[PDB]
């Protein structure tokens, strides 16, 4: 890398690893729509094995970035809009408090208070569709968000009915095989197993468990190169030779809810560029103003997600009118604000 590219990252992470105690870490900057790697540390404490750029490591809600524009991608190929109703999709969800709440509500965390986690009793198509019927919402829909995996889990569900293909099938089909990303899973093949990182939680060793809603919330594992060509793709979608992915893409960076500094994507969230780094909790219910329309995809802007399991920690933002983006890949979940604090530290030096 360019000299002012490695210094700003090595200066930036090394202390990061050190006060957060950070096992293993990937990172790559998107400079002029280039990439450009960083590893430090352990895949694999216990067996040795260093951090790659090949090494896989679970995204967590990160994943939720692939789920928003998939969903974007099956909007445009006229599978399903965001202003149906749910029930469109899910005929058997005939309780009354599901009158008016659209996928576009599911998708943005604004149904009216579906909660963050859906419980781990909950496994059969039969036992989800209890828990959705039995959910008594808090608020009328589109007045509140409340960050939810329930919520773009089930968005995510219903996007890929109208295509009959599994959710697996058609994220890799219509996502991860168009964009090259090649070595992105939702369920790690054997073959991949060598390279498949362990998270660490209180110093034990730890991977994902199955749950109700995992793949379409937070199932996703990669490596440091595909996601940096993940980012490249978002930085850039008229690249993108797809047609309906070009546009899912943007529609995944639309403008849809207001709540403070930030705007509401599909999967994305973003702020206007240049942001107040400190502008940039169990449970966070805030009021939303709708954005009537949706402002298209704004080039000045933040975007950005976090992501999480138990074992691992992502960070993920970009600018797409600089040509600038980081991913920042860790297996420990440490605190947000200091993934948001390196982040903004490399990409503010080099903007
Ligand atoms: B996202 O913001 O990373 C979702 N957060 S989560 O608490 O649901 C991640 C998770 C999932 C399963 C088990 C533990 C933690």
């Amino acid at each position: 890398a360019p000299q002012q590219i490695n210094d700003i990252v090595h200066r930036t992470i090394t202390p990061l690893i050190e006060q957060q105690k950070i096992p293993g870490m990937a990172v790559a900057v998107i400079y002029q729509g280039k990439p450009y790697y960083f590893t430090w540390g352990y895949a694999d404490i216990a067996k040795k094995q260093p951090v790659t750029q090949q090494t896989l490591f679970e995204l967590g809600s990160v994943s939720k970035t692939f789920t928003g524009v998939l969903g974007g991608d099956a909007i445009a190929r006229g599978e399903i809009k965001l202003s149906d109703p749910t029930t469109k999709y899910w005929p058997e969800l005939t309780a009354k408090q599901w009158n008016g709440i659209t996928l576009l509500h599911l998708a943005t965390y604004t149904a009216g208070g579906l909660p963050l986690q859906v419980p781990d009793e909950v496994k059969s198509s039969s036992d989800l569709l209890r828990f959705y019927q039995n959910w008594q919402p808090a608020w009328a829909p589109g007045t509140q968000r409340l960050y939810a995996n329930s919520s773009i889990g089930l968005f995510g569900a219903l996007a890929v009915k109208p295509s009959g293909l599994s959710f697996e099938q058609a994220m890799q089909t219509r996502v991860f095989q168009p964009l090259k990303l090649n070595h992105t899973w939702i369920n790690v093949p054997p073959a991949e197993e060598k390279n498949y990182a362990w998270g660490y939680r209180e110093g034990k060793a730890v991977h994902v468990s199955p749950g109700a809603l995992d793949a379409e919330a937070y199932g996703v594992k990669s490596t440091i190169e595909d996601m940096a060509r993940w980012v490249q793709s978002n930085l850039k979608p008229l690249d993108i030779n797809e047609k309906t992915l070009q546009q899912g893409i943007q529609l995944a960076q639309s403008r849809y809810w207001q709540t403070g500094d930030m705007y509401q994507g599909l999967g994305w969230e973003m702020l206007d560029w240049p942001v107040n780094p400190d502008s940039i909790i169990a449970l966070a219910a805030r009021p939303v103003k709708a954005i009537t329309p949706p402002t298209p995809a704004v080039r000045a802007s933040w975007v950005h997600k976090t992501g999480a399991t138990g074992g691992f920690g992502s960070y993920v933002a970009f600018i797409p009118e600089k040509e600038l983006g980081i991913v920042m890949l860790a297996n420990k979940n440490y605190p947000n604000p200091a993934r948001v604090d390196a982040a903004w530290q490399i990409l503010n030096a080099l903007q």
